[PDB]
């Protein structure tokens, strides 16, 4: 007898996915549970993991022991996706993916690390471009304790980063500008985008982040002393270890990221024409770069106006938005407005009318 | 033993789907989710505009309701809150100002006055009023040519002599609707030159409006090509008699026309039921092709293809509503005197230059 | 160097409740309504929904001909084993709360045509008053699959196929129904007696009837009944020595009767009927699922029309309380006025034009 | 006229069916449906009834009580269609349908099923020719509990063979050949064509098959493995009533009916080259036929031209290339690919270029 | 006479049915203008001419 029990097919699948090309703009498509015909459920899995990256150890907690998968397959390859190559932290040449703004912060980071760290192939040196996105894994993975190998993988072999250690109480992120407004430090609007400032390097020390805890279980009220229980990341005791200026810079390079992808998004019209269905893009985007928009002008601006236009807008419409904010400068105008904080809430207001609100981000 | 196999449980009902604008006539449409394909474009229909376009041939197309259905009529119409899309489906007149009109009342009197003499007609347009409904108009003429007598709760009366147009297009299965005007000595198709609202006010527009009748033929033959238009009659070619309803026709035609001109004007009102809608981008290009037959005999219907036709197929509710109220107010566009207008493949082309600005193909009398 | 044997607590926490373990069909999974506020707890009962899949029983068993062994040797013969498991494998269970004396001649019927040809004597020992009829049912549906069962064994696909368990492949769904001779030709009608009466007088299952239908489903023809041509009544079908018509009608009869007397058991549950007072929705999962049943039995019948008249919104107290009210009272209802229609395949009561009650095709795969 | 008449004329046609005369190579061509151009689309009715009837009581279930046609009047016209006749499984003598290879195997089923159904009609005792097809559609109904009357009907009062039972919960199956190489099984490309195995009904042991179930929710375990929900048709308790061998025969039997088909239609290139503008008919047979690959050799080299060529073929080449491939016999070094069997499928690879594969095929 | 509509990829009907799936001739409501007796004047009357 033979008895050679080959499995044959069981099920069927669906979902779908749009943009591979791009890294954070890679969205994956669902359909409504509660009705087929419902506006489509678009959601980002790797801005949603930049966004968990800002606290470095809690993020890649796991792969140090755990997830030691098979990589040398997903890089080795004639044709890799950029979106694996940005993730394990590998410069890429594509156009839509590289920047030729603040590269001084990239060579930067590289000196500060590159003594102790293979930093060649993340950022080759004397390149006059390089990938915003990659520097910002780097930095996560460095700050882990992982090393990049020479051999395109990771290893969980080096020193863990102080600040790294003390993430990992926290769970809420705000980021936030400051200045020196009547001698005295004081919450501002944005006045520099990151791609500029990330040129002179200076500028980062204006950058302020509010870390805190998830508290206890408690089913109503809204704060546990919810100053007292937070910390800023400005306020930590200074040391050599507290990677604090390769955190900001990170989050800076994530931004950037964001940025140069959404501008490269004007050439992508075929696709954008056939998914004018998907109307939840825009909310989603909204609803997830939160974090990004306290930092930079054209992010606001951007949020701004998907606030205006209601939570609602098909793929070439941001493209079209985009390109607008990016050519015509600030164009929307802010002077009537004001900011305010509302229990941790972040809040531009004009009159008592709200015009735009953000809340703290998750890190993990 | 005893058998009864009039307990029959087959069953065959669908996956899922969805209504959209049930208030509305017209622009009802049924969204159904293409699960057959991965794609998540949403497929739409609007079912009473394809009744609508079907019952140009009225024989044919109410032929099966002679017989069958007799269940209740009086038990949904006279219901405590009947729907605006069932009165007008049973020629009932509906108070609601968003399917309502006011101008073209002259043609409602008109048609009023051929046929009160030998029907109820006051429940279908009551007399000396200024605000009509066209669909309720459309249905109870094209009953009336078909063969039926309303009532106030029912329309179960296939009693009335019928119509002889209603029974030449039994031969016919393909309608194109033109505009056709004095030029050069001779007569001549031209571009619509006046709304369907300018010709009901004055009637005596409607001798203008033409339109051409084809048969279907099931045999396996070549495509049939120019020289096969011996099978085909226009409107206007066939020879005069009393019983013949040409200018019944007309008016319904240009009625169903107005009909859907006044909802894709209540259609600006819904803006919340539109942005609710944002993702449903088949609407336009579904509506582009349900209403080819009537682009051809009006200016605004015209405008709003050509648009939708440069846009790309591509509107949601709230983008075609904008554009029609632009429409509405501006009124003229571009200089289709540019443009020229050529027949070609039993087709209606409007050109400018080499390109095809505009391709209408004659609709499915069914 | 050390074994790496280990295990992670890879659970929500908070799950679903099990309700009823005793009892075999009235067993029902509550589950939280979801990711949604409402708070109405879903209700479901898994045997019951079995139990109406195994009216056609080669597709509802023709994945155990190949695909399991399982060790359910371990089950059965655990030392307190679930009385559902071994009712699901057609093994009698003595409880007094599973068991009743009605119907019993056609109980040992099936035992007697069935009884040659299988070991028997543990699905219904002979001479026993009392049998279950839980057991019988899975029995001969498994019989009628092409099976032979074994005491304390699992069931070995051995025995043959009847015909009517092929016949049923093309079908989906089910309608029972009664018929009548009024004006010298056959009717539907109401029921008019009860499945234990009509076991009993084993000649009136005679008088049940029921009509297959396929499943289509192209959208197309919905509405048409032109749909008559694909169907089949079960009394119309070829007569046979091997197309176990009459068994077919008995185990239909007797999976009414196990309901029917695990409803009358529930009353005496009432500490656990109580304590899941604010699980409303029972009522209604009970109404859908029993769907197939009430168009051939006084007493469910009467259930269904209160249960509609309440609205759907009971618990499990109410309906103990209710299906006693039943039992002991009688025909409460007055159905001289209640006319009997069948509309687009439903079997339905109207009164005037006041619809008291619904019934439509069960799904049979 | 008082108004110019520019109308419109179509001419519609509706329905088209050509190769005439055939059972398995009908084809009901038609026009492209929803796409504007008028290109031609393919189908074989009879063909995937074949492969459909590999599960013979699901497939002939509904027969049993529902149709119950009126078959007396086909079959007693003058000059009947021989497809009619094929399917309700009547010998014919038509030397395009008929071959002396392989009646081994028929008279196996003959003195195997004689003895309990008339059998004359579908197979005269000691002919030297016959019809694999009827062969085949008798020994399916004869396992769906059919009885072949003679006089032009089936009497559904047979009993019901035990594989047919079990195969209605599976959807999906897979044949292929085996060997015994290093004292274990594996799978190996076929070595032998179907006249071989029938008229070496021992041979016809090697024969292996495996089946599949259907469901919707998600395939667990790497889509791969899910192993348990399979079973092989060989490893199956063996019964005295169980159609194990009669199973083998059916399938081998149509194999052998379509080769003869091709055979015939080898001849007939005039209505071929009528038809040669047809190139999908090379897509949609390599679609159909795709479940008897894995059984002939001579069918894959068939299948690998029609790969290697594109996917589309005309009728007239493949007519020229079976008749080819027949008289050659082995025409290229096979033995320098290699057999895989990954994700539930069937290829053969020559180095890292995938030869040919096959994916799960549809019975009920 | 009973009339119907036509079949749709389906010829697997060979058994009893009866009623409004196709409506018989007598059942129509009776009118002037129907002609129901001509009809099947004109129906006897070809069979009529196929018999001489």
């Amino acid at each position: 007898t033979v008895r050679v029990g080959v499995s044959r097919n069981t099920s069927g699948a669906a979902g779908q996915t749009l943009f591979r090309n791009f890294y954070l703009l890679r969205c994956n498509i669902l359909a409504d549970g509660r009705n087929a015909t419902k506006a489509v459920q678009s959601h980002f899995p790797f801005l949603s993991r930049a966004v968990r990256c800002l606290s470095p150890l809690a993020a890649h907690c796991a792969d140090r022991t755990l997830r030691r998968d098979n990589v040398k397959q997903i890089l080795t390859r004639e044709l890799p996706f950029s979106s694996d190559l940005i993730n394990y932290a590998h410069h890429v040449n594509s156009s839509s993916l590289t920047t030729s703004q603040g590269v001084e912060a990239a060579r930067l980071v590289a000196q500060v690390y590159g003594e102790q760290v293979p930093f060649d192939h993340i950022y080759p040196t004397g390149s006059a471009t390089y990938c915003p996105g990659a520097i910002a894994n780097a930095i996560s993975r460095i700050m882990a304790g992982f090393v990049p190998r020479e051999g395109d993988d990771f290893a969980p072999s080096g020193p863990i980063d102080y600040l790294a250690a003390d993430l990992i109480a926290y769970k809420f992120v705000l980021p936030y500008m400051l200045d020196m407004v009547d001698g005295r430090p004081q919450i501002v609007l944005p006045s520099h985008t990151v791609e500029e400032m990330l040129t002179n390097t200076s500028l980062l020390n204006s950058i302020d982040a509010s870390f805190g805890i998830e508290a206890r279980s408690d089913q109503r009220m809204t704060r546990d002393a919810a100053e007292m229980s937070s910390r800023s990341l400005n306020e930590l005791e200074d040391h050599d270890q507290r990677g604090r200026m390769p955190w900001k810079i990170m989050l800076g390079m994530m931004a950037a990221q964001l940025k140069v992808e959404l501008d490269a998004l004007a050439d992508e019209r075929t696709e954008s024409q056939a998914n004018a269905h998907v109307t939840s893009f825009g909310s989603r985007l909204f609803n997830q770069m939160s974090a990004f928009v306290t930092i930079d002008h054209e992010l606001m601006e951007l949020a701004l106006l998907i606030k205006e236009q209601g939570f609602a807008m098909n793929p070439g419409q941001i493209a079209s938005k985009w390109s607008l904010i990016r050519r015509s400068g600030p164009t929307r105008p802010l002077s009537g407005a004001r900011l305010e904080i509302r229990n941790g809430n972040w809040m531009i207001r004009e009159g008592d009318q709200t015009l735009l609100s953000v809340s703290p981000a998750r890190m993990a």
